[PDB]
């Protein structure tokens, strides 16, 4: 019903999904000239975030990204309500241009970028609920750059084999999830914004680290070649690429930063 | 029917206007991952560009830019066709965030863009009729860094505060146009695109010249505050702010540049 390129791409998403050509639209560009420092946010804490590895988490391939199901129990402190993990997911562009994080800054384009989602777990019960409500979500943005082997993110990255098509899914072994973050998490970027992708929904407040992440050149090839979005069977089968969506435009309104 | 801001901003033109969620979409980020020297990209002349000081060219706030009115007499030279100018407008930001050209280079937007749209006067009678047929367009575009005062861009500038008002037109005496072209103009960014407003028909060669043009801070400030998009008699004022369309997708694809 949607894809990123093509007939179905992000400039018709707003015909089926009224809410991709509404307010509050992600992901931007974090540029000097809309942030401003606020003094009185404060570093997030990441409680439950060290699953079990005698645990294990669905791992699927739902035709647009990989998502990895997190448990509820996982959740934050920080924010004006509790939110609870429901899911973590990436984004990425291909071998030909390795650059597909969603959010830019100052108008660069990172290799990918993981989203950690959690909901208003105080005002909704699931986050199916929460999406299309107020304050339902809350998503925690890691920007990847090439670098140095990430034996954290190959806790993900070794499983994608068995979640190459549409609809595969498979099982992780509980791991640290804090590995996937960056160093001085206590520095970001926070605004008001909306689902990446349709239905668009202005229900998310995005917390950017300031730092990247890296990961190695083989492990970012690895994930741009993995994955397809069709299913077993489909007679056109299509490579998941670029699944990642332009910038938005961002007018009379600020973003937040907790640095100066 | 169409604007930049609001429902029928830039994400819902497909839904009035199928060819903004078609291929070929303009306009683009110019970064190297997509770039291909091309040796056999030729200096463009620019034949009748000298308009009379005797002539006078009309200048009009149409709702969405400023325009001017352009002479079939004006030719590019060195294409396969002929082309003829038709007219010229601009696309700009808002004083807060003075960065609203419509291509970017390696991710940086400028602060404004200039555009000369030309016509197919080869193979077709006039602009309107070119605009959807096969080679239909050529449009040159200069990237505009706000510094120096630019006595050639003031020829227009002069007027803005003579049509603030959408329908509302000023006269402005013949003058060289190709003195609003860049140095070294034999270097540019060259891509087979499509008009960057609705119907967004994929039938435009770009020309994008490879440096950039100045113009001081006061004539970037008057662009960016002089003009409304709506009627003088209108009760509620909409400035003209933010004119320029975000950069499209742009994946198995090269632009060419005629400079190494
Ligand atoms: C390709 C990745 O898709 C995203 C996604 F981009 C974002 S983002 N970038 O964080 O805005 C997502 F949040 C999600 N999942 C959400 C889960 C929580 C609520 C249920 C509705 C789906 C949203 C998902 S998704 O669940 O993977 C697909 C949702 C389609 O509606
Ligand atoms: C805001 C400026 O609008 C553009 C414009 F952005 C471009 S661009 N960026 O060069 O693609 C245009 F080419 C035009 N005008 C063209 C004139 C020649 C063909 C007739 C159809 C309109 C396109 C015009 S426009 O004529 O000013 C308005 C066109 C509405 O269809
Ligand atoms: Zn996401
Ligand atoms: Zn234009």
């Amino acid at each position: 019903k949607w894809t990123y390129f093509g007939p179905d791409g992000e400039n018709s998403w707003s015909k089926k999904y009224p809410s991709c050509g509404g307010l509050l639209q992600s992901p931007i560009d974090l540029h000097s000239d809309i942030l401003q420092y606020d003094a009185s946010l404060t570093p997030l804490e990441f409680q439950g975030y060290n699953l079990s590895a005698n645990k294990q988490f669905l791992l699927t391939n739902n035709g647009h990204s990989v998502k990895l199901n997190l448990p509820s129990d996982m959740h934050i402190q920080g924010l004006q309500s509790r939110y609870s993990a429901t899911q973590l997911h990436l984004h990425w562009g291909n071998p030909n241009d390795p650059h597909g994080s969603e959010h830019t800054v100052s108008g660069q384009h990172f290799a990918a970028e993981l989203h950690i989602v959690h909901y208003n777990s105080d005002l909704y019960p699931d986050a199916s609920t929460a999406s299309n409500k107020s304050e339902g979500l809350a998503v925690l943005a890691v920007l990847i750059e090439m670098g140095s082997f990430n034996p954290s993110y190959d806790k993900i990255f070794s499983h994608l084999q068995h979640v190459k098509y549409k609809g595969q899914e498979a099982f992780v072994p509980g791991f640290n999830i804090e590995e996937l973050l960056p160093e001085r998490t206590a520095e970001y970027y926070r605004y008001r914004g909306s689902l990446t992708t349709p239905p668009c929904n202005p229900t998310v407040l995005w917390t950017v680290f300031r730092n990247p992440v890296q990961i190695s050149q083989e492990q970012l090839l690895a994930l741009e070649t993995a994955l397809y979005c069709t299913h077993m069977d489909d007679p056109s089968p299509r490579e998941m690429i670029n699944n990642f969506r332009q910038v938005q435009k961002f007018d009379e309104r600020l973003v937040y930063t907790s640095f100066s």
